């Protein structure tokens, strides 16, 4: 069973999933400071449902949203839509790219705690739990963000909930014992080189990338070189998404189904494989193993 943000379901309930997505994010906030600009509350969840509900009629089932809550997470905003999308959505717990003064003065078992706290007792006072553990990463390898990659991979270890990061972290997270097929390790056009992605891949490791139709033939090069269990999808593959720019691209979050899919099928991408990166490799992946 996978944690959503309207509780347990079932790996086959998931279906067609899209693992890096980005309903919350930084600019929502400001629809309570500014509403005469951005427009109420009642009109975001409303663009958010529609979108949802395009994705849905396209053939997506499940979102992973991989907000966290110094970068704008709102779950009780999730589940309002998931609910009225008939879209299921998996919550992130984690931190983002620059967290507070608060957090950066934590110890490993500190954050471990933190993360722990919301994929066992619940977000904020919501009682909805967090299905993955998102860790953000800027440039430069520092301490403080080996840190937090291990504290992730312990919370990984105790609860079998996987961890998606960007790109060295191999060995961190081999360093405390976590198996590489819990981990997706996204990476950029600065990080896109085939080679690398196929030694992630060789190890066990998901990979994810965060023009669209040459990420597409990327992810046709690493099916080709056998790798296709290692691969998850995202509308990420358009443009690069996050907190600070929400999926909210005349295609919208159906973007996947009804742009990438028809053109690896152009490409002879078989339906078989399609069916793996969509479902079951997300399915494996969400699905909490110790
Ligand atoms: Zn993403």
């Amino acid at each position: 069973r996978i944690n959503t943000v309207r509780g347990p379901i079932t790996i086959s309930e998931a279906g067609f999933t899209l693992t890096h997505e980005h309903i919350c994010g930084s600019s929502a906030g400001f629809l309570r400071a500014w509403p005469e600009f951005f427009g109420s509350r009642a009109a975001l969840v409303e663009k958010a449902v529609r979108g949802l509900r395009r994705a849905r009629a396209a053939g997506v089932r499940t979102i992973v949203d991989v907000s966290t809550f110094d970068a704008g997470r709102d779950v009780s905003l999730l589940a309002e839509v998931s609910r009225a999308a008939d879209v299921h959505i998996v919550a992130a717990t984690g931190l983002w790219e620059d967290p507070p003064l608060s957090m950066r003065l934590r110890s490993v078992e500190e954050l471990t705690q933190f993360f722990l706290r919301e994929i066992q007792y619940g977000i904020e006072d919501t009682g909805i739990r967090a299905g993955i553990i998102k860790v953000a990463t800027q440039g430069k390898a520092t301490p403080f963000q080996e840190l937090v990659l291990r504290a992730a991979a312990r919370a990984s270890l105790a609860t079998g909930v996987p961890v998606t990061t960007h790109t060295q972290q191999a060995a961190i997270f081999e360093s405390e014992g976590l198996s590489p097929s819990r981990v997706c390790i996204g990476h950029s056009d600065d990080t896109d080189d085939l080679s690398y992605l196929t030694a992630l891949a060789a190890r066990g490791y998901l990979i994810g990338l965060d023009s669209w139709q040459t990420r597409a033939l990327l992810i046709k090069a690493l099916i080709d070189q056998g790798y296709m269990k290692q691969i998850l999808v995202s509308n990420d593959w358009l443009f690069g998404f996050s907190s600070y720019v929400t999926n909210i691209n005349p295609d919208g979050m159906a973007f996947i189904p009804l742009r990438v899919i028809p053109f690896l099928r152009e490409k002879g991408v078989p339906q078989e494989t399609l069916a793996g990166i969509t479902v079951t490799n997300p399915a494996r992946f969400l699905s909490p193993t110790l």
